[PDB]
């Protein structure tokens, strides 16, 4: 059986695991769900509780975990060790029973679960792409010390990069080591996106976009913070940044492409030329169980792909005048040193000024640009827990930075 | 260093294998040519000797033997062991320094050099789809009793399914072996066309199409036998059973699909129902070299895919109405038994017919269909020679069947 964790269990990515965990069982008994991990919906909690009957329940907000301890009281023929807080998740990620770990958190929480899932040596399936861009030195560093544990990518293009790779190769590797491209025979790496919604604007019209232009009738729907980021290519700049940490591939040999259908989700050249491409509808439930299976695969009830209906997929370069947040993330990771922290720190304020009808589209990029331009090469701290540091203060120097630029010009 | 012997080093096959041989040497010296075979082409393999030095030379005709000696004095610092005819060919797969075997010949001496090759446990890198189509259950029961020989197959389609699949599974099993499908946790192949030339004709049009027609402007320039089959999409549906034979796939599990674009060259589905599929120009040098490469890869100068300029890429259903021959090769090979060794033999004869303007489009499936209806199922020889005498029996049967049949309405 496969002894999964899930935090952030009410979340997108966390629901997409159980609900793909509840189908596989059906037709197999497979997943041993052992914890769930939410933030405060202590309903919701109970509820998978009722259903999945995890060793370990935990919930980060005190303030509702006695109502959790009375709610469980219900369930019969059930007695979970209940926990709560970071000391919870602490004590869940040295549980020997728990092989995997699925991150479903955001930010902050994301990683340092994340650190704590590796520090116990365990394999951990991992969402979170700006945790990848702002702390990849670090996330490197750690691997290199806890030999045994393992990210597995979820972020979907990610996936299929890694689904394209044969096991025999990975196997004597892993992600976020140095030579893993050579290794593996990787040339290059084709990374799909749809584009968003803006793709045939003009540069004029691109000027007034709109928040609600960008997240009216979404394509495919999802957080309003990934949105923007779609629609700015600043989501594909980000992953630009997490496939070159995650599978040592140089920033040049990486392509974006757009690929309108989102059926393709992307593909890797070899060493010989030969392309291998993972193919699917847009469905986060194959990234996330492949995330869990690797390097098996097990058997879904999933719709399958119908090629001769979806009948014609396209590709085409995007324009990087029309969407310049791609330049600054190819100009950041190849500079390298703390610019991807930079670069994911200012977005995150830029991307949320344009969601609040703040700031214009090319404010973004000219946001960005300008703490990027502000930012100043640091010596890369050796140790461990003073390299984590630096990262936290970049992070935070920036975010002002970019709040800074944002108040002078308003 | 991989040594390599190549049979029909004159052909397409042999061509393209010497051609990617060549350069990939000059990257990096990888492999080594040890023997080469022609039928009767005594200047042109004088000239591929003279360049790649090999320990065997073998000529199948006899009587260009002497002259092969003489030229081969020309030849500074080389002194090479000069054979001749089947015994030749037995010789070179039973030398020790021999490694990999690239079959590119077709018909009996195809099946032939096949056989000894394996009997000498070697890899066997194999294009010749007919015999895995007539002699299909004769190879599966030679590679049961040959445990270290490997089919590894260099058909574009077959090649490009063997590439989406993971070698960490591969590995602890084989083509042609039962239960491949299963270790593999294959669901269903895509099996990918080009349509031919016809595939845009009514059936007013076709039932009027001229061999001149099928050969002419030709989208991809190749030998006359396989551009009529292409035509006719009967290349496809002996390319199904070949699915089913080295694959251990179900018919009801293999779609053919008509992707005109030739740059996706097939694609599997796995029980997750997450697809692979495997890309490139249309180009024989890939599913060559992955032959004499895999498990692993090497670097070549081949030109590298332009997704974004390639630009689109369709898929979509062929007519069994348009295409008759399809619909046979299926019958044919659910119906099991020796039905495939007749569709293979009453087609190379209906092929031929129709090359040589002596029957019409439609008659070309017509005469393989009353072959097939003719053809009475037998008991399968248990015994290895018996089997083999078996299937050539029936493919001689077979032949003599579509040419009585064609002579009657004649
Ligand atoms: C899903 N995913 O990993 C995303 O980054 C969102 C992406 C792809 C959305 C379509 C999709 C949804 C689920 C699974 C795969 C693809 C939007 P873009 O390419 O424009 O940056
Ligand atoms: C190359 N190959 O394996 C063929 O069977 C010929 C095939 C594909 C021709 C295009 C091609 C050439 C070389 C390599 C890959 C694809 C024609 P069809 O699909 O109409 O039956
Ligand atoms: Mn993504
Ligand atoms: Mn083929």
């Amino acid at each position: 059986p496969i002894n999964v964790a899930i935090f952030g269990s009410t979340g997108s990515i966390g629901t997409n695991a159980l609900n793909i965990i509840r189908e596989c069982n059906k037709i197999e008994n497979v997943f041993n769900v052992k914890a769930l991990y939410v933030n405060k919906s202590v309903n919701e909690l109970y509820e998978q509780a009722r259903e999945f009957l995890p060793e370990y329940l935990c919930i980060h907000d005190k303030s509702v975990y006695e109502e959790l301890k009375e709610l469980v009281k219900n369930i019969k023929d059930y007695k979970p060790i209940i926990l709560c807080g970071d000391e919870g998740m602490k004590e869940i990620c040295s549980s020997n029973s728990i092989d995997k770990i699925v991150i479903g958190i955001d930010s902050f929480q994301g990683l340092y679960s994340t650190m704590y899932a590796i520090m116990n040596n365990k394999i951990v399936a991992l969402a979170n792409k700006e945790s990848i861009v702002s702390a990849g030195f670090f996330l490197k560093k750690l691997l290199n010390i806890h030999k045994n544990a393992k990210i597995i990518p979820v972020d979907s293009e990610h996936s299929a990069i890694f689904q394209c790779l044969d096991n025999n190769k990975v196997l004597k590797t892993k992600c976020l080591q140095d030579n893993f491209s050579k290794i593996n025979n990787i040339n290059k790496i084709f990374l799909c996106s749809s584009g968003g919604p803006f793709q045939n604007l003009t540069m004029d019209e691109l000027k007034n976009v709109t928040s609600e232009n960008a997240l009216k009738h979404p394509k495919w729907k999802m957080g309003k913070k990934i949105t923007i980021d779609s629609a700015t290519m600043m989501n594909k700049g980000l992953e630009v940044i997490e496939t070159h940490f995650l599978f040592d591939v140089d920033y040049n040999d990486i392509e974006v492409i757009v690929h309108k259908e989102c059926i393709i989700h992307s593909c890797v050249e070899f060493i010989d030329k030969s392309v291998i491409s993972q193919m699917y509808y847009p469905d986060m439930q194959i990234p996330i169980l492949y995330s869990l299976t690797w390097p098996d695969r097990i058997k879904t009830n999933l719709k399958p792909l119908d090629l001769a209906q979806v009948s014609t997929l396209t590709f085409h370069k995007p324009s990087l005048e029309h969407f310049p947040c791609i330049k600054l993330a190819y100009q950041a990771g190849i500079k390298g040193n703390f610019y991807p922290t930079v670069l994911n720190a200012s977005n995150e304020i830029a991307n949320n000024l344009f969601l609040n009808n703040k700031i214009k589209y090319f404010d973004i990029s000219s946001i960005i640009s300008q703490v990027l331009e502000s930012f100043n090469s640091q010596k890369v701290s050796e140790n461990s827990e003073d390299l984590m540091k630096q990262i936290l203060q970049i992070h935070s120097w920036a975010k002002d930075k970019a709040t800074d630029i944002y108040n002078k010009h308003n």
